[PDB]
């Protein structure tokens, strides 16, 4: 009845199987992108033994209950397969190339390590194909686990690497688009350089030094900037860019969304400001006792990591990017379930 394509997002926590049922239009792009399967797996693929047996196991999990025949597959993975050497995630390709070699029901069209440009772009798509904006300057912001992509429109420039340039056509129109990602700027990766500043933390939070947080958002996003800026520089990368090349609506997926989601925060209309994210961290939490407030919310595991989490969004956008710390952010909520493998699906599919 239509045509299907599965997308495997092989993360850094987890590997999710995506099963989408679509059309073409006369563009040649695909239309009415329905998930008719899924299927979550843990730990990540990066993270199990590269042997027959483990990946047999894994990928048997994976896939084995899938109610569909003889569909192409891409099996994609990102930033945790991202921080392995090349001859390390070769071990794991050798071992899936004969898994898939030994299945007729499934077609693996690639199984590869994507770039976080790669990613960026499949961002793009999907959060503009959720927006109904692709037929129509939309700028997109991952905040992952392991790293960060942006990307926006941006005219070719032969003055910039090819490799954060993106020429598409999609529903019949021309598109370039700026992209780039900053792996160890996510906030898992980044979050492990500043667990002993008590500027992160809310007062009396214990931390791994034997210290106590005494928070403050404002200390907390400098201490941030600079690993951005000074480490990364996201600053002299970006904001020229963006300078030139304005974007006139934002959005922004991952860990925001979930973040923005909290009890604690208060945002309507999935959208917030970087001012009123970081007064609201820096209020709520950064200058919080940590007890109390642990007692009042004590289901929430992320908690502890509120107050350096709206620094380091704030640190990002602002000190990095250079967004207007008033400029409006949309954010995906998390109960919406996009995922940038419908990016694919309009890309390759
Ligand atoms: C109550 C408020 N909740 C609970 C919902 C939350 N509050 C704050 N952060 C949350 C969160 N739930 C998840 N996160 C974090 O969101 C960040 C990025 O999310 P993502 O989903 O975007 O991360 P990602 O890069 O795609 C992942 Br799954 Br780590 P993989 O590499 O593909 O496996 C990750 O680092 C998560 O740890």
């Amino acid at each position: 009845k239509h045509s299907c394509i599965a997308v495997i997002d092989a993360g850094s926590t987890g590997s999710r199987l995506h099963i989408y049922s679509y059309d073409t239009d006369d563009t040649n792009t695909p239309i009415h992108i329905e998930e008719i399967w899924n299927k979550k797996i843990k730990p990540g693929f990066a993270s199990i033994q590269p042997n027959s047996v483990t990946i047999d196991a894994y990928l048997t999990m994976l896939l084995a209950d899938a109610p569909i025949h003889n569909i192409p597959v891409y099996f994609y993975a990102t930033a945790g397969m991202r921080l392995l050497p090349q001859s390390q995630q070769k071990k794991y390709y050798d071992e899936l190339e004969y898994w898939f070699r030994q299945q007729s029901q499934w077609q693996l069209v690639e199984a590869k390590t994507i770039t976080g440009n790669d990613e960026a772009l499949f961002d793009w798509l999907a959060v503009n194909y959720k927006l109904d904006t692709l037929k129509s300057s939309v700028g997109v912001m991952d905040m992952g686990g392991a790293s960060v992509q942006i990307v926006f429109p941006m005219p070719k420039n032969a003055e910039i690497s090819k490799h954060n340039q993106v020429e598409l056509n999609i529903y019949g129109q021309n598109i370039n688009l700026y992209v780039h990602s900053f792996l160890g700027l996510g906030q898992t990766e980044m979050s492990h350089q500043f667990l002993n500043s008590p500027s992160c933390f809310a007062n009396d939070y214990p931390l791994p030094d034997g210290e106590s947080g005494q928070g403050n958002a404002p200390s907390c996003k400098e201490e941030v900037t600079s690993l951005m800026n000074s480490v990364h520089k996201v600053n002299q990368q970006i904001q020229p860019l963006l300078a030139l090349n304005p974007v006139n609506e934002w959005y922004s997926i991952g860990g925001i969304s979930n973040l923005a989601s909290s009890q604690l925060f208060h945002f309507e209309n999935s959208e917030l400001t970087n001012q009123s994210l970081l007064q609201q961290g820096d209020n709520q939490i950064c200058h919080q006792q940590w007890d109390i407030l642990n007692g009042q919310y004590p289901d929430d595991e992320y908690l502890y990591q509120y107050c350096l989490l709206s620094s380091y969004y704030y640190a990002l956008m602002v000190d990095g990017y250079g967004i207007n710390p008033n400029q409006t952010i949309h954010y995906i909520p998390p109960e919406q379930n996009l995922d940038w493998t419908i990016g694919v699906v309009l890309h390759r599919a």
